[PDB]
């Protein structure tokens, strides 16, 4: 109900003129300008980081990639069909019993920036699983992009698809505060370790009111199949079955999301050297013209989620994953809201039932009921 | 900040009488003439079940026992130091991937009746593999309080024994909305399934601003070691050194809370039983009593997590199972606020951040940070 349950210095958002800043810093300078390295430095320290500042960062990162056996296991004896950011979940309630410590101003910032790493081990190891491969675990490189890439399909990916991924984790890093960003908060207030909180943020994404809305986007393109057959779906589906367009529109937005033209530049830069991913991103050009046309004089226009699927495809990843790469991004904005909530603003939830229930009423023996 | 969050017939509390009453039924009545499964029926129903009611809920809890091989694995592969609670979160997050089914009207209940067994089997195989055990399923018995204390400690326990976990389970049902409820639903508010709901309690649960009570209030009796070292014990730590008597006070209850003087009758009985667990009940009696002389009048007395724990010892289970064994009982009191919230008053969980941030700034080369 319009209800602030934070302060927060990390995320601004201007709906009418269609601005995001993560600390002051346009998205879009941070996408051009600098690396998801530096944008986690950002949201838990405050600041771009100095050279000394961006090193240290990189080898903490390096350094937590490994995880126990047990976590690898414990993914792969999953069934192969089960939801992506369930699986996530389990993984993360297990690295919460090896890894969860208790909340200390002095740690807590390098605690984060180890499990946003591990994001990128359990990421890569569920798509692994759900297509029977081999585990991975990333290595060090020359940026977490490409460890992540690298792990998930055991080829060297291109720069092109490196600075595609790169944008991909800044762009989904943190957004208002959905359920799970409040999940995470509420964990976060009886002073739950870090890794717990992830495992709620993770229990609520995969409800689909919150979690889904990429793969939503991108299965209207795969139904589609091909372009020349885009506005007989549109006509079909949109015009005279009255469906709301997927990816299209947004609570806060009353213009394009800032975020969506940044996906659509990465899209069409990696889409076109794979006909099937080029097949997508002509699909969804081809719907947003359709869509803008018929839409934006409601002020509906591209989310971020439109053209996210088609990077994600574009790189490699199945559809079942788009969700689990958002986690992957947004640990960052979990992570970060719930250091500052914890070390400035640490309430205890404690909110009541109104009862409305049955007055008092005795026992009566099984028999005579 | 008093903040009511959702209505309920489920529980009602009267803080300055000391009334708790399930469904309009006072909590004394149900402990004496009923049983956890008519509870389970009065939470998730609305009312005591009739012997067919009864009888259909009882083959349900049976049917659902047992899990999979990879739930039990799992819970098996944790560290054997792990907190007990951790690896439950751990194990409902598997329970999640292989079962969680969407919102129903039709089955929610009985999707809810099937988690409160499979409750019980995690718990037993937690407190196993801690202590270095085989696995055991929980099988049909007389009654989920049996089969429980059966499959954790392979002895058929006594009607005493039972009677009083039986009690423990309907104690522990439900009271107030703690974070792990407020977890619960804002998890169930992007209708994520009722396992990832229980998840995310747990997960909240885990804060040592939340879970541990029973244990803290325990590990008093443990410290002083001898009933004649008392006295000594609450001169030293209570009157001089001013701590708090641990598992006294309530923010709610001005009187003993009703379910501390049930806790206590049930802990009489087999505590007598074997002289380790009689000692900690000769303590405990010894802290009440030298606790309500001093802190009586200023409307402090014991409450329900005071002589859980002494219970609990009595029953068999370590210490570090305390907060595992509110759990298994509190899965009720969750499952059925969420049932309520979901099929009544599902509101989409969507709080603000206010941005107190940086103004606009711009990104610099990393040279001249
Ligand atoms: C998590 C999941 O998987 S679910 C995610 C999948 N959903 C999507 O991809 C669609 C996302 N967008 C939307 O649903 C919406 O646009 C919201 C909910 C973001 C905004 O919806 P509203 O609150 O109705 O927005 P608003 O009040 O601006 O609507 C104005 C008009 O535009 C229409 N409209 C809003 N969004 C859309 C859309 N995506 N496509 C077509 N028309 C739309 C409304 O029906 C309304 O029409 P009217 O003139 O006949 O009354
Ligand atoms: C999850 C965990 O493991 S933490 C759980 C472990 N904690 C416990 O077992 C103790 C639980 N009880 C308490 O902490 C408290 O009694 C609450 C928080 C439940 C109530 O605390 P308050 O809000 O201070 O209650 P209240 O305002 O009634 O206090 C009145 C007086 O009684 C005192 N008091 C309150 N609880 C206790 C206690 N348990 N022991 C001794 N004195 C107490 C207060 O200090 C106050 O003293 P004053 O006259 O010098 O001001």
């Amino acid at each position: 109900e319009n209800v602030f349950i934070k302060t927060t210095s990390l995320t601004y958002i201007d709906g009418e003129n269609g601005i995001l800043r993560y600390g002051g810093y346009d998205i879009e300078d941070l996408v051009e300008h600098t690396s998801f390295e530096e944008v986690v430095h950002l949201m838990l320290y405050g600041d771009l980081p100095t050279k000394l500042q961006l090193q240290r960062l990189k080898s903490a990162l390096d350094e937590a990639y490994e995880v126990p056996q047990q976590v690898i296991d414990m993914i792969y004896s999953l069934p192969r069909d089960s939801d992506a950011v369930g699986m996530m979940e389990t993984a993360f309630s297990a690295l919460s019993s090896i890894y969860g410590m208790p909340w200390n101003k002095a740690t807590n910032r390098d605690n984060a920036v180890k499990l946003v790493a591990r994001a990128s081990t359990v990421v890569a190891n569920v798509l692994r699983a759900k297509e029977g491969k081999k585990p991975a675990i990333p290595e060090p490189s020359e940026s977490f992009a490409k460890s992540f890439l690298k792990a998930s399909f055991s080829r060297t990916p291109t720069e092109e698809e490196v600075k595609a991924m790169d944008a991909a984790l800044i762009l989904y890093a943190d957004h208002e505060v959905p359920a799970s960003t409040t999940a995470a908060l509420v964990t976060s207030s009886t002073l739950s370790d870090i890794y717990s909180c992830v495992v709620a943020a993770l229990a609520a994404l995969k409800g689909p009111l919150h979690g889904g809305a990429a793969e939503e986007a991108f299965k209207q393109f795969v139904e589609i199949g091909e372009p020349d057959m885009t506005e007989s779906w549109f006509k079909r589906k949109i015009i005279e079955g009255k469906s709301r367009l997927m990816g299209f529109g947004h609570r806060v937005y009353k213009t394009y999301d800032p975020r969506a033209k940044i996906f659509k530049k990465y899209a069409k830069v990696i889409s076109e050297r794979n006909s099937d991913a080029r097949k997508y991103f002509e699909i969804a050009q081809k719907l947003e013209e359709l869509g803008v046309e018929t839409f934006g004089a409601k002020h509906i226009y591209p989310n971020t989620d439109f053209y996210s699927g088609v990077v994600f495809y574009a790189l490699g990843f199945p559809v079942y994953m788009f969700t689990s790469l958002f986690a992957l991004s947004r640990t960052l904005g979990w992570t970060a809201h719930v250091i500052e909530y914890v070390e400035d603003q640490h309430r205890l939830i404690r909110p009541r039932a109104l009862y409305v229930g049955p007055l008092k009423r005795d026992v009566v023996p099984i028999e005579l009921r």
